[PDB]
């Protein structure tokens, strides 16, 4: 299979995830989605200490199995998230201390993956224990107070409890190689393999953004965890932008490394994201596909001018002109400037450096032109594997009007129909 | 002055308004931008029919004045909006027909003018008669069905109701000179003048997108209603996408016109519109001036590489780097795409193509560096005509740190000082 996240990752032996937020379970627009595209599952909220345990050894898995039933009922396996962490914590947790805390650390692995033992793939025993300072040590937290050995023993404990399951430490900023941070955990997790400390994989967040970018180096830094002997897992993918090339860059990064298990995005839609803001998802707001979505299934599968199959010629602005409203046509092919087309990483096709390819409305029929860019959904289109270019808020098809061959015959949208008027080549 | 729309376009004996909605007069970040920029008002919805006289006979100001109140305490004019028109009507009025409701209207007109009469600057007696079918002629409402003359008996009803207030028609796309409806409205001005029916001005909505976009002859259709001897004004203005260029184009063309008044924007943030999806005003969201509001001063004040003058070298990407997060700095000018630098009507500062200068924070000392293009407002900027460069998300200038001015110097955000060291000129 190939037409799905979850089905062209599964080609190569890997998974396709996404965050579910049990809220959201209700909405039949975002299950549809989730359902389809997704073979793996992280909970978004519902298995973290404050809901799994509200009180003091009173345990509450009312949201965390709602999520767990509504997975496995529709083929997906399960992340748990999270075990041990200094964010979140219930309130009678955050008055503790000592071994006191400690043991309530214990008592609380215990309990949940009690509950789901033998049930979860990959669990997230400790998160975000490192410090973002740039010393590259472990953060101040009640937990780290404890003694700095807490970490080894919520493994230890973690694998008594059921040893069935992945255990992974998760993080973030600790995808780029040359960071201090990523130097930190690395150590950790070197001494851990030599000690026999029972860790199973690394969890890289990888949430990126202008802040903290991704760097091309996040491929050493994967290899270099699995020579350690331990999985890697891309937990929580989101970046500012969506850029197409940083999502397959991304997604090739893993395909590249043997021990990468797979990939989660942190959401399914933008209006779900935690920073919708930053319109960091493969899905936007209407449930429509991105053109990052295009670009990692293609990666997926697949480990200038713009000529028109049926007809031979280029996809062309008239005259040269630069004038909005200018309805683009087919021309004899030829390099001219007001014939060549940058597909950027936000999903355009720019030609004159600044003018768009435009739908100007989302019905059969609707005229396709040049206007200014100013990053609306119908200035955004998925050019397909099969040579077909869809525009993202339509959904539509850029089609050659009554299937026309010669030059100056009109492009618009129309339903998409595998013909020959709708099939482009880039040269 | 000149730092401000309002007072920039009085430089020119016009004026520049906005559109005010009386609930959110509380909201002070809204009044503030309001008060400042605007130097007339038009009320978005408080003096509609149904909102003056909700039921027949019984007049309502207690909205439309919170706004006249308002705008006056300011130190505006008003525009009056709108006395006869086929939407928004009260029940009671969509009720009626015949001799019936042409006498409701005209009792309309009388009660509304009445109560503001000798307060308002101009009224938009008539909106929107005409049809969008193509034909040029006379939109079908219960109103046209009172007679074809009553356009002309609403005209003639209000000049004896306020003889000082200036009686406009108003209406949507006759901005393009070619379009039927455009034709059809001169020529009901036409034969207005040439029979003495008291009119003084055309109103020109000018809602512009992709489906009807801005076009040049704009300036020839000015003109031509012009020559009529009517007074001419851009009522409604917004544009899709909020282009530079477009938003200045606009602008230079009623200033080319002796007859044109003035120009209103339908709104202040992108936010406060009634299409706000598509991002057509001068601020946004947060309140800030987008890189359209710096074209539109540029234009009423009478208005490649980006060298820094105190240093006199150009605006620099490292060793001609491509990866997301380099920081950007100064260096010996020369040829190089690195150093070649495209300003987009969105306001992004593009380098390689698909690059942005983008700003990794909205405080002092944020690092500005290159990204992935795709429209936040952290890598959108405004080139301010003493030559600083401005971030619309943070409001903070491109600054050379310390002042240097060597090669390497390193380029950051800070509280705009005017100095040397954030001063650049366009190569």
């Amino acid at each position: 299979a190939e037409s799905t996240l979850g089905a062209a990752a599964a080609q190569s032996g890997r998974y396709f995830g996404t965050a579910i937020a049990s809220g959201k379970l209700g909405d039949s627009a975002y299950t549809t989605i989730a359902s389809r595209e997704f073979n793996m599952v992280t909970a978004e909220n519902e298995m973290k200490i404050d809901a799994t345990e509200p009180q003091r050894g009173q345990f509450n898995f009312s949201a965390g199995d709602r999520v767990y039933n509504w997975a496995v009922q529709n083929g997906k396996q399960v992340r748990g998230h999270t075990l041990a962490w200094h964010s979140q914590q219930p309130g009678w947790m955050q008055s503790l201390s000592g071994s006191t805390l400690r043991q309530a650390m214990i008592d609380h692995i215990n309990g949940v993956m009690g509950h789901y033992k033998g049930k979860i793939a990959q669990w997230d025993v400790v998160n975000e224990a490192f410090s973002d300072d740039g010393s590259g040590g472990r953060r101040d937290s009640n937990l780290q107070r404890t003694g700095n050995d807490w970490i080894e023993v919520a493994f230890r404990t973690a694998r008594a409890a059921d040893p069935a399951a992945k255990l992974c430490y998760n993080d973030y900023n600790i995808e780029n190689w040359t960071w201090a941070k990523t130097q930190g955990v690395y150590n950790m997790v070197r001494d851990f393999k030599q000690r026999g400390v029972p860790i199973d994989c690394v969890g890289f967040q990888s949430h990126f953004n202008s802040g903290s970018p991704y760097n091309s180096n996040f491929r050493t830094t994967l290899q270099n965890f699995a020579a350690l002997g331990v999985d890697v897992a891309i937990t929580e993918l989101d970046i500012q932008g969506a850029s197409s090339s940083t999502y397959a860059a991304v997604t090739n990064d893993c395909l590249a490394v043997s021990r990468c298990l797979g990939i989660t995005v942190w959401g399914v839609r933008d209006t779900d994201s935690w920073r919708s803001g930053d319109t960091p998802l493969l899905f936007n707001g209407d449930g429509s596909k991105k053109a990052a979505y295009t670009a990692v299934l293609n990666a997926l599968n697949g480990g200038g001018q713009i000529k028109g199959v049926g007809s031979g010629r280029c996809l062309d602005v008239p005259n040269a002109s630069t004038t909005d409203g200018t309805q683009v046509q087919l021309y004899d092919c030829h390099s001219a400037t007001n014939q060549q087309w940058t597909y950027t990483d936000a999903g355009e096709l720019r030609v004159y450096g600044d003018k768009c390819l435009d739908a100007a409305g989302t019905g059969n029929g609707t005229k396709v032109q040049i206007y200014s860019c100013w990053g609306g959904d119908n200035q955004k289109w998925r050019l397909n594997s099969d040579g077909s270019i869809v525009g993202v808020q339509s959904g539509l098809c850029l089609d050659a009007v009554g299937g026309g061959t010669a030059n100056g015959t009109l492009i618009q949208l129309y339903s998409c129909s595998n013909g020959s008027n709708q099939r482009w080549t880039r040269t």
